């Protein structure tokens, strides 16, 4: 009994254990918190029944619904508001105002990524730019083709030793310079978006609402644009006509048998209900503390969407296009 959540970082299974002891203050249904290092880790550990859920881009809920595992989506995260939600995203590339190359004209630039693998930040991206690199295909990792296209970049999760031209952008100190987690400070969608404002880079990889999101000063909007498909410049409330790929929001993945998916969703419906936007001021289910980035589920969602039964990995990816 009881869903057992895992968390993919130490900071998460804090989050978790925060969460817990609320549901239990509350008295709602109980989550049990499991701890690993890695996407990857926590698929398995849901495959091997060690736990029950976790939250997934749509680049690991490729990896996710793949054998051995065959984890499949139950829920998914909704942004937007209220009144205009949506179970969807745009990946942008956005730069600074006063320059005047192109997407098409990235060779020998600096680039900002949300992490290795992800949706925005890597997998459409690298998608769209595959004709100007020089990839020569397996066996040759794309990590390498991407290495020696851009002069330098942070792409957290990616190897130090093996590609150190996508981590030499990185922020982290130490061993955590390149982390794919919090410990690194241009991990995930903020995170790249930060390697651009503090000119580390020349182009992050992330999704249209977080220049608005994270800039406290509305002013400073004035100093970014995004880079169109079609090759032109357009301001970033334009993301709609200027965007790489419009995709599918990230969600929770369980075992596509014997899943607990109804006990899953009883969980979220009742966790977005009393520490969901705007409810409880002890506990938010969407927000981590200081410097953390998007804890067990993206920063900006504000709520879930129940996927309907018998759709796997494949058919709910699908949604998404470059
Ligand atoms: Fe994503």
């Amino acid at each position: 009994r009881s869903v057992q959540w895992c968390a993919v970082s130490q900071p998460e299974a804090t989050k978790c254990f925060q969460w817990q002891r609320n549901m239990r203050k509350v008295r709602g249904p109980p989550v049990s918190c499991i701890k690993r290092d890695s996407p990857i880790q926590c698929i398995q550990a849901i495959a091997e029944n060690r736990a029950d859920a976790v939250t997934l881009d749509g680049g690991f809920i490729y990896e996710a619904g793949l054998a051995p595992y065959k984890l499949r989506p139950v829920a998914a995260e909704v942004y937007g508001t209220e009144r205009q939600p949506r179970t969807h995203y745009y990946a942008v590339a956005v730069v600074k105002k006063g320059g005047s190359f192109q997407l098409n004209e990235l060779q020998g630039l600096k680039s900002c990524h949300t992490g290795l693998r992800r949706t925005a930040g890597w997998n459409v991206p690298i998608g769209t730019l595959r004709p100007f690199l020089n990839w020569t295909g397996p066996p040759e990792p794309i990590e390498a083709a991407v290495a020696r296209f851009f002069s330098a970049s942070c792409v957290p999760g990616a190897d130090k030793g093996q590609f150190p031209n996508l981590c030499r952008l990185c922020a982290g100190t130490g061993e955590n310079k390149c982390a794919f987690s919090s410990q690194e400070p241009y991990f995930s969608y903020s995170g790249a978006f930060k390697c651009l404002r503090d000119g580390a880079g020349d182009v992050a990889f992330i999704l249209e609402s977080t220049v608005f999101e994270d800039l406290s000063d509305e002013a400073e909007r004035d100093e970014y644009e995004l880079l169109c498909p079609d090759n032109t410049r357009k301001p970033v409330d334009k993301f709609k006509d200027c965007h790489l790929a419009r995709v599918p929001s990230h969600a929770v993945v369980a075992r596509s048998v014997n899943g607990k998916e109804d006990a899953i969703w009883n969980l979220l419906r009742q966790a977005q209900e009393k520490f969901g936007k705007d409810k409880s001021p002890k506990f938010q289910l969407f927000g981590s503390p200081s410097g953390q980035k998007d804890l067990l589920f993206k920063d900006s969602a504000i709520g879930f969407s129940r996927v309907p039964p018998r759709i796997d990995s494949g058919l709910y990816l699908g949604s998404g296009y470059f």
